């Protein structure tokens, strides 16, 4: 095995960039694509599966992986050892993509923000984290290479 | 290089349940557990036994165990340069048998000893909470592995 893995949105704008978060339905929480793996999926497998379900992208979306990871309490997701698993990151890049928030209880908008307003709206550290990372690499062209 | 930070929990058996220590800093409102990063060529272990000490002011041979929770922190908490995160390993320091020797640096003006739920409301971040979890699950199960 169990992992679960954070997917972060961005587009490049011509004067910055933004970050897509996204608002729960049943609680007020901001918070990234995030969902656990499946069957024999490899991380990263589960991590572009999560991002084309969840924002109904076009295949050919491009990933990249991040340093950042964490911790998840195990009983947000299962009855069963271990007492914790890992959560791993990447960032999605939909410059110039067509996409639409999955309509469900995880998500129902999507919005683009600053790397400021999205710090400000996310409920959990280890998606600041991860966007800390990701927005560091990108002002510094220093993406890891997918 | 490959800088790195531990996390090291104490905690304490009771005749009722456990106890967790948490410490409130001199220079500000704030909870925390002992912390530090690595130096020159430790092992983490070895990082994990020096900040214990050099926070709780303990003799030389104390039970250490190891903890699966694991976070990422910006690094500019902790240094200038990359990498842009480094990791944060954790530990738990089983007291119950020196809780009187323990003295604290002059960063802490407090060590409480406290039940799992009210360590809970005095932790800021989501990192402690789950190293706190983990230890604390593994204790009720006698489930520890030791460092
Ligand atoms: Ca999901
Ligand atoms: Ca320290």
């Amino acid at each position: 095995q169990p992992f679960q893995v954070l997917v972060i949105p961005f587009i490049k704008t011509e004067a910055n960039y933004q970050f897509g978060v996204l608002h729960r339905t049943d609680a007020d929480v901001w918070q990234f694509v995030a969902g656990g793996g499946e069957d024999e999926e490899a991380i990263s497998e589960t991590a572009k599966r999560e991002s084309i379900e969840e924002l109904n992208l076009d295949v050919d979306v491009k990933m990249y992986s991040l340093d950042s990871h964490a911790s998840i309490p195990n009983f947000h997701f299962s009855f069963n050892k271990p007492y914790v698993v890992p959560e791993y990151c990447f960032a999605i890049d939909l410059t110039s993509c067509s996409y639409q928030v999955t309509l469900s209880l995880e998500h129902s908008e999507l919005r683009w923000v600053s790397y400021e307003s999205a710090i400000q709206l996310l409920e959990w550290d280890s998606n600041k984290t991860a966007l800390y990372e990701l927005n560091e690499r990108l002002k510094n062209n220093d993406m890891k290479a997918m």
